[PDB]
């Protein structure tokens, strides 16, 4: 029997207690792994099993021959990439949408969850303070999606459709999407797969005068350069924080510029937007109202687990009229037809924790930021590479203190070294000549303790070397 | 605290038996419900709460608010579009994957996830007996998704990104898809995501005279019409268990055609790929040796919930290839960055069940599909459109014993009759001049009970019209 609910409530605790013991293991468990390729492949069988096994063997089996060779974004110890924020609202909410196990691809096929989904989009726009033309309720409207990508894809497909649809149908081989270089690789994938050509997607360098921010008057040269050559410019992507350095473009000049050439204006809100709750980031919102599209990863901040990424228009119909073949019909919205019901997962967690918790909880791990970043500036052997906006801070060491021209090379060996100790991982980027380390404050379980254990193991190993 | 423990262990109990409340609820609860646009959105408050609420509050507005308005795809009545096959271990998994909250998009960033990956989709391989080139041992490879479109979009973008690579950087204009008017629309749906035109993708119309199926000397008449035309043909997708009637293509002659004109094969699984794990259906595979790709969707007959799509390539770097920019990073495999471990959670069901229990379940609803057309061929009020090859029965009523020339539009009502009464919800299609309901088994809830009540009330509903 596939469904049997004793058995089923059985097993729940099993693997409950299971999470709940994995949790409290990871402040001494050894963030990233040292294990060779092919270690699990190996170990475990050939073909299937015939038969079936108990549940609590099962859990044994994850917690020696799995676990171990994990690496554990959810460690306070962890700080490379970016987080994962998970909750108890989160896991649970998860748990309940695959036990509702309901399939909404037209608001006929589950009207409860086609509406959830449009009260949380609506809850969300208001809480970043957006104007009321990305609202159900004034014009346009949004959508829940799984990553960024899918969501890039159908603004890429919107815009490349709506510039046909103006210049001719099988104009697609003049088409040229523009951003910067620091944008988000999947900008560059989406294109490609759009059908772009690799000529016509034009990353703009920029300039560490401009805080490596996409300056507006470069993408009206290029956009006229590219005019001038007789190609029809569609695309151009604004982001806030970008990943390497938490870069936020100039939303509202970059706005008027599409404005003036009638593009396609998307915003990756990626890891800045979901930041932008509080009155203090909302300012990096501006000049949203020339914005044609908005998305934004709720499970880099929002504490709602995997996974989450709102994306809002200004004219959804854009959007429906790219995909599809009053009442909302989410088939028409996104990639396929087959949606989970994750309205009912950010629904829980904002009504459980609250936009107080949640703004707080910002900005707790934005002032522990702002205090890893305080330590690293009274340390002459350290520097800042690039001002902090958000909890990502960059740095690296000194060149003064280190010998000439191997100051890089060392950031790096120190980074591998921490990484390697086992006691935290952080990320680190290699960008053209320079090398730096990215700490990233996230991880939910990260409180004030591990960043200054971080901070001395970080100054512990540069003392190993350095001198 | 976003992540107490002890409040963790509590809330999650709490949601555990709200949700074995609600499968318990489904021999009961109305189906399909009947509710009016707006109904929620104006019963919920406008924005979030500053402040947060306690889970069981939460839970109970949950069952009142959102649940009747919800489409019950899990209720043992739900015989309608394809079922979202769910069991405890499914459930479980989900749980225990979204508690890890490990992402895992390089095998350095968590080698456990992508190995188990690995030995997931070799089980799969082998348990629905593909030739080793499919296999991570054989070659070839395989990957885990979220729908079908992922895979079908990735295969799209692997077929176009070959066929450019032979015939120029600028001729996307000229390359064109083939399919039958039985394949799922996310074939279209996608050809056009990947920049293909609108007239380059090719429905070939399929005739009874070949149970719908796409015959292969049509495929190449229509190849070397459109290559006389001087464009280049470069996807064929075939599939097995079309979604309104079930049919399977000839794949092996389609392999033939495709491979003499050095095309794409993709094989969409869909609905009768996870079925072929069973010796009966396996025969289904045939001439798979021929084909590029393969998809099917583990959470339409294999019991995993939702969501997880397998995609098998022979040359898994024709795909690496296209969305790239020995130790296996699944960030080159799909759209974007951010991947689930949906791999834990297929580990969990499939050792916990057994090949075993997955095949006699299989079984089961094909029995009691048999069983459901047994009873509809005894009645001479009905008539099958289409002979049932899974658990799928597609009947109407009998013109012979129905008003002339309204046997279609007495169906409809049939259905309409059937599903608003709320004791069922039963799918139904326009074929151009003929309207016929689907009966798919598959709610994993559903018994043979559940079948009796449904043929009972559909012929007591077809005496309160029919004369």
């Amino acid at each position: 029997n596939p469904m049997d609910l004793t058995e089923l409530s059985t097993e729940s605790k099993l693997v409950v207690d299971f999470i709940t013991q994995y949790y409290q293991t990871l402040e001494t468990r050894p963030v990233q792994p040292r294990v060779k390729p092919g270690f699990l492949t190996g170990q475990l069988p050939d073909k299937a099993p015939f038969h079936g096994e108990s549940m609590e063997v099962i859990l044994s089996d994850v917690n020696e021959k799995i676990v171990p060779g994990l690496t554990h974004w959810q460690s306070p110890n962890f700080h490379a990439y970016f987080p994962a924020s998970s909750s108890n609202a989160g896991l649970l909410g998860e748990l309940l949408c695959s036990g509702l196990s309901v399939i909404g691809f037209t608001w006929s096929s589950s009207p409860a969850a086609t509406e959830l989904e449009n009260v949380v989009v609506d809850w969300m726009a208001k809480m970043l303070n957006l104007p009321s033309s990305f609202c159900f309720s004034g014009g346009g409207g949004g959508v829940l999606q799984a990553n960024t990508c899918e969501a890039v894809l159908c603004t890429l497909a919107a815009a490349r459709d709506k510039a046909l649809n103006r210049v001719g149908d099988d104009q697609i081989n003049k088409l040229v999407l523009y951003c910067s270089d620091q944008t988000h690789f999947t900008i560059h994938k989406g294109a490609k797969l759009i059908g772009i050509r690799s000529k016509n997607i034009k990353s703009i360098t920029t300039k560490k005068e401009n805080e490596f921010k996409l300056c507006p008057n470069d993408l009206r040269d290029a956009i006229r350069s590219d005019l001038e050559a007789g190609l029809v410019p569609f695309y151009v992507c604004g982001t806030i924080g970008t990943t390497a350095l938490g870069v936020v473009d100039p939303i509202k000049e970059l706005g008027k510029v599409a404005r003036e050439f009638d593009l396609w204006l998307h915003v990756d809100g990626a890891y800045g937007g979901s930041a932008c709750i509080c009155p203090e980031f909302q300012h990096y919102l501006d000049g949203v109202d020339l914005v044609d599209s908005i998305s934004m990863n709720a499970h880099k901040w929002l504490l709602s687990n995997l996974d989450c990424c709102f994306l809002w228009l200004q004219s959804p119909n854009a959007l429906i009229e790219s995909l599809a073949a009053e009442m909302v019909d989410y088939k028409d919205w996104q990639i396929s037809l087959s949606r989970r019901f994750r309205a009912i997962k950010m629904w829980m967690v904002i009504r459980r924790y609250g936009v107080s918790n949640l703004i707080e909880h910002i900005r707790s791990d934005v002032s522990m930021a702002v205090r890893f970043e305080e330590m690293v500036a009274a340390d002459d052997r350290f520097e800042i590479v690039f001002p902090r906006k958000f909890a990502l801070v960059c740095f690296k060491l000194s060149s003064e203190k280190t010998p000439p021209g191997r100051d890089s090379e060392l950031t790096r060996e120190l980074m591998e070294r921490v990484n390697s100790s086992g006691k935290a991982y952080l990320s680190g980027v290699q960008m053209g000549r320079i090398f730096f380390i990215r700490c990233v404050i996230g991880s939910s379980l990260t409180e004030e303790r591990h960043v200054d254990n971080l901070w001395r193991l970080i100054q512990e190993t540069a003392q190993s070397i350095v001198s």
